[PDB]
DNA sequence: AAAACCGGTTTT
DNA sequence: AAAACCGGTTTT
């Protein structure tokens, strides 16, 4: 039971960990593949600290400053070409989306992150928290687990960050493969859980 | 009856609308003198672009709400002995207003710090800061009429840390390639209008 | 102390 | 769509 998840967006160059830059509200194509209908859950969580006290503290802070209470941390596009490969789509939480797909057919979804990396601090001129796109694939534990470290920028910030990086070194590659996670028996924190 | 107020700090050196840059919490020397009798002057900090009392209080209340200390004042005067020599009856009538009495025949010097940033009025990130005004109303004892015989202001912007000096460098290096340190207060004709006061006291 | 970093914003 | 502007922050 081995899997390979793929995110297609602008990727950084060279940093020793995986890094991917995304735009707030912009949809990105995620690929699901294994080497029997299985259920996978795509989530957005923090990377540096996985303590439930601190993560929810951030989420609660972010949600309070949001203009819409209905606004979700993560969204999936209601595109028919996505709904062809998957179904039984359920939003179990504001930062979690669950759906069922088949192994024999490669699954494609479109995901957008609606929170900025800087929306967790009131400070001005600061870097901002790194985020993780975690996909759990579930027979009450996942057989496979992977994550993808990202940073979300306002407007078209993701493309600008690439330019600045390219001019740093001054003085295929658009594909990001999810990094597998060994720990399976730990539960990820969920912000405002639904569908009990 | 003519007056002259003086602020010694970093001067804009730009459009030639004089503008002066200050650091939050840093004291600056203000000079008060009359040219060709104890008089009372009030030094205040108010907004420049919009003077509606509803909006000014809206800004101040926003700033005050984000402050770590409720006792924190918009404007402060240094308890310096060389300052208390030229003035007296120092009273802080408001969080953004300080009143004191001085004599004409002796030049008055005080030390003032602004404890609010120009960007502390918006939650937004990466935007310009609001312009502020240092307004000095001078109420005469025999003239009374609850109105200043003279009025002047000084348009300023307050920067974090040593930001005021940095803004000068960027400005100095800009006009270098392409395109006195003393700032004199600009007099104001309208005297019978009342300045906005945040949390009035006394 | 001056200069570079950071990213939302604004300009072009 | 690619760079400049802005100012708090960090680095040197």
């Amino acid at each position: 039971n081995n899997f390979e998840y793929t995110l297609e967006a602008s990727k950084s160059l060279r940093g020793d960990s995986t890094m991917t830059y995304l735009n707030k509200g912009q949809f990105y194509p995620i690929t699901l593949k294994e080497v029997s209908k299985v259920r996978s859950v795509i989530m957005v969580v923090f990377a540096e600290d996985k303590s439930r006290e601190d993560q929810l503290r951030h989420w609660k802070y972010w949600h309070s400053r949001q203009h819409t209470a209905k606004q979700r941390c993560i969204d999936i596009a209601d595109y028919k070409e996505s709904f062809n490969t998957i179904s039984n789509v359920e939003e179990i939480a504001y930062n979690a989306i669950s759906f069922t797909w088949d192994i024999n057919d490669e699954a494609k979804v479109f995901i957008s992150v609606n929170c900025l990396s800087t929306d967790f601090s009131s400070q001005k001129g600061v870097k901002g928290l790194p985020l993780n796109i975690q996909i759990d694939t579930y027979n009450n534990k996942p057989v496979h687990r992977a994550y993808c470290q990202i940073k979300v920028f306002c407007d078209k910030g993701a493309e600008r960050k690439i330019r600045d990086e390219e001019r740093k070194q001054s003085k295929r590659m658009d594909i990001t493969v999810f990094k597998p996670f060994i720990d399976l028996d730990t539960q990820p924190v969920l912000f405002i859980p639904d569908v009990h």
